[PDB]
C-alpha cells in the first residue's frame, strides 16, 4: 500500500460522486434520438445497451466524457471471419437491414452513413454539435453545450453461441470458476463496425460489469470487513495511469493507439495471473497496483497484449501499433515508478 494512491482515488470518487446535470442532458438528447431512430424502416429495432445506469464513461477523470450504445438485434445471423483475423467478420444472411445488404454482407459504411444522416438532422431539431470525427467505432461523438460530450456506437446483437475464435478466451476457470465462465458464455455478443472492408469487430465489451460487480475468488469478495479487496482501485489507477500520460503528450501523436481498453485487457490478465483474494488485499494496494504496472510493462517490451476474449488476436502487434509508439510509453510509465508516480500528485 501507499498513501498518495488512496488520495488520488478519493478525488476520482469525489468527482463522480458529486451533484452533476450531465447526465440528464445526454438523457433528453438520447431518448430524443430514439424516437427519430424507431421511426426509420432499418433502426426500428433500436435499443439502448443497458438503458438503465450513470450512462457509462470512457475517462475516469472525466465526467463530462460519456460512452453509449445503440444496439439492434440480428436474429439467424451467419458470420465469416475475415482475412484470418480471428476478431473481424462478415455478416451474411424480409428483416429491416435487408436495405443495406451489398450482395450477401451487410454494409456496415451504409448503415454508419444512414444513422449519421439522421442524427446530424435531429441535432438542429439545448444546444447539441456532431464533433467533425470520422471513425467507424463510436458511429457518432456529440458536443452538448461546451463541456459534455457524447461517443454513440451503433451494434448488432446475436443471441447465437460465441464464436470459435473465442473457445480458448475469457480464461476466469481458476478465479471465478468453471461454472461462471460457462453461465456467461450463454450471455450475448456484439458486432461493432470496425476496418481489420465491410467488417464487423467481436466485442463483449458488457461482460465487463458482470465480472466487476462479482470478481473474487471468494463469494462474499467486498461484502464485509474481513475481505476488502483492492481489485477494482487497481484497475481505476492503471486507467488514471494512462489518462494522465495521453493527456500529458498530447501535443505528439505517440500515445494516440492506446485506450483504457488496453489498460482493462492487461488487468484482467493480471486477474487470471494472480486469482486468489490474498493476492489482492486492500492494505497491498502498491504491491498489487505494481504487479499490474510490470505485466502492462511487459506487455509493452515483448508487443503481446492478447484480446481477453480472443487470445490469438494481439492488440500489441506491429501492424496495429509501430515499436516506437510502445517504446515511448514504455519509458514513460518506467520513469513514473522510479519516481513515486508524480502524474498522480
Ligand atoms: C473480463 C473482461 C470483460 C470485458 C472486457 C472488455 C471487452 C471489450 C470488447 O470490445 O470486447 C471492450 N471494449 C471496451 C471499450 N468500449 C468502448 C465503446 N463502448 C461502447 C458502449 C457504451 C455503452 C454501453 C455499451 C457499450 C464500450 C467500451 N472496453 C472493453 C472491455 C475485458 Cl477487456 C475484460
Ligand atoms: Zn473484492
Amino acid at each position: 500500500g501507499a498513501s498518495k494512491l488512496r488520495a488520488v482515488l478519493e478525488k476520482l470518487k469525489l468527482s463522480r460522486d458529486d451533484i452533476s446535470t450531465a447526465a440528464g442532458m445526454v438523457k433528453g438528447v438520447v431518448d430524443h434520438l430514439l424516437l427519430r431512430l424507431k421511426c426509420d424502416s432499418a433502426f426500428r429495432g433500436v435499443g439502448l445497451l443497458n438503458t438503465g445506469s450513470y450512462y457509462e464513461h470512457v475517462k475516469i477523470s472525466a465526467p463530462n466524457e460519456f460512452d453509449v450504445m445503440f444496439k439492434l438485434e440480428v436474429p439467424r445471423i451467419q458470420l465469416e471471419e475475415y482475412s484470418n483475423t480471428r476478431a473481424y467478420y462478415f455478416v451474411k444472411f424480409e428483416n429491416p437491414l435487408s436495405q443495406f445488404l451489398e450482395g450477401e454482407i451487410l454494409s456496415a459504411s451504409k448503415m454508419l452513413s444512414k444513422f449519421r444522416k439522421i442524427i446530424k438532422e435531429e441535432i438542429n431539431d439545448t444546444d447539441v454539435i456532431m464533433k467533425r470525427k470520422r471513425g467507424g467505432s463510436p458511429a457518432v461523438t456529440l458536443l452538448i453545450s461546451e463541456k459534455i460530450s457524447v461517443d454513440i456506437t451503433l451494434a448488432l446483437e446475436s443471441k447465437s453461441s460465441w464464436p470459435a475464435s473465442t473457445q480458448e478466451g475469457l480464461r476466469i476457470q481458476n478465479w471465478l470458476s468453471a461454472k461462471v465462465r460457462k453461465q456467461l458464455r450463454l450471455k450475448p455478443f456484439y458486432l461493432v463496425p470496425k476496418h481489420a472492408e465491410e467488417t464487423w469487430r467481436l466485442s463483449f465489451s458488457h461482460i465487463e460489469k458482470e465480472i466487476l460487480n462479482n470478481h473474487g475468488k471468494s463469494k462474499t469478495c467486498c461484502e464485509n470487513k474481513e475481505e476488502k479487496c483492492c481489485r477494482k482501485d487497481c484497475l481505476k489507477l492503471m486507467k488514471y495511469l494512462l489518462e494522465q500520460l495521453k493527456e500529458r503528450f498530447k501535443d505528439k501523436k505517440h500515445l494516440d493507439k492506446f485506450s483504457s481498453y488496453h489498460v482493462k485487457t492487461a488487468f484482467f490478465h493480471v486477474c487470471t495471473q494472480n486469482p486468489q483474494d490474498s493476492q489482492w488485499d486492500r492494505k497491498d494496494l502498491g504491491l498489487c497496483f505494481d504487479n499490474c504496472v510490470t505485466y502492462f510493462l511487459q506487455c509493452l517490451r515483448t508487443e503481446k497484449l492478447e484480446n481477453y476474449f480472443i487470445p490469438e488476436f494481439n492488440l500489441f502487434s506491429s501492424n496495429l501499433i509501430d515499436k516506437r509508439s510502445k517504446e515511448f510509453l514504455t519509458k514513460q510509465i518506467e520513469y513514473e515508478r522510479n519516481n513515486e508516480f508524480p502524474v498522480f500528485d
